[PDB]
């Protein structure tokens, strides 16, 4: 039972961690994209003189 | 008759000596099996936060 244990199981700290890195970098990537998604804005500028 | 109780018959003295370590084993047992029970909760406290 101990060797299934050391097998299947998984550690709780390391799932937690690369849960909460996973999230942030989720956020961080929306952030972004809504960024980039704001940058073409310019072209109206460019076009209204 | 005395051949036969130095054979079959016990010696009381080991026996109670037995009997009370036996005790205090099985209640050492329990206590430390209630803490080992008690161990795992911190991952409940890692996934709280």
């Amino acid at each position: 039972s101990e060797a299934q244990s050391r097998i299947q199981d998984a550690d709780y700290a390391t799932e937690v961690s690369n849960m909460s890195k996973a999230q942030i970098i989720q956020q961080a990537g929306n952030s972004v994209l809504a960024k980039a998604n704001q940058v073409p804005q310019q072209v109206l500028s460019l076009l209204q003189g």
